[PDB]
DNA sequence: GCTATAAAAGGGCA
DNA sequence: TGCCCTTTTATAGC
């Protein structure tokens, strides 16, 4: 659909994460005692780990009620496993209801199927670019417009994260592939 | 398994 | 007051 991927590449997305209020204090301890699918060690951290095999995902649930939903692949499965928790919740005794259903983060990659030249990349985009190969192999570029984070690896394949929107994503992806060719490694 | 990236939630602690 | 922690995921190196 070049119309919309001038690249003709469209990041596949990799991870969801969107967060929710149940709208009603909640007890960890209780939960996490009839829960099965559930985990809760207060000392390590302030929430019930629980996880559902599909959407294949796993939720921090708060005594607040709020809840972080996590590892969901689209959007909507994020926003269906949300859900699914929530009736485990409202199952467990709970008045949970779903108030400000929210996506948080969405993480895509592609393949632009050529090596880059890295520190060429970073020295020409160094105001966006941060590259230390000694530490991690990939070049963090942060780009302001949209504000999205992508790691860009000499294998041609790219990591995008921080969008709240998908076409984020897009928008970030087809911004930055001319600047890939420019710097190709022949 | 562990360098790095985004993001949310909240308890602890300096 | 504010960071680290915990969780997820692609990517690639030690």
């Amino acid at each position: 659909d070049l119309s919309k991927h001038p690249s003709g590449i469209v990041p596949t997305l990799q991870n969801i994460v969107s967060t929710v209020n149940l709208d009603c204090k909640l007890d960890l301890k209780a939960i996490a005692l009839q829960a099965r699918n559930a985990e809760y060690n207060p000392k390590r951290f302030a929430a019930v780990i629980m996880r559902i095999r599909e959407p294949k995902t796993t939720a921090l649930i708060f005594a607040s009620g709020k809840m972080v939903c996590t590892g969901a692949k689209s959007e909507d499965f994020s926003k269906m496993a949300a859900r699914k928790y929530a009736r485990i919740v409202q199952k467990l005794g709970f008045p949970a209801k779903f108030k400000d259903f929210k996506i948080q983060n969405i993480v895509g990659s592609c393949d632009v199927k050529f090596p880059i030249r890295l520190e060429g990349l970073a020295y020409s985009h160094a105001a966006f670019s941060s590259y230390e190969p000694e530490l991690f192999p990939g070049l963090i570029y942060r780009m302001k417009v949209p504000k999205i984070v992508l790691l860009i690896f000499v294998s041609g394949k790219i990591v995008i994260t921080g969008a709240k929107m998908r076409d984020e994503t897009y928008k970030a992806f087809e911004n930055i592939y001319p600047v890939l060719s420019e710097f190709r490694k022949i």
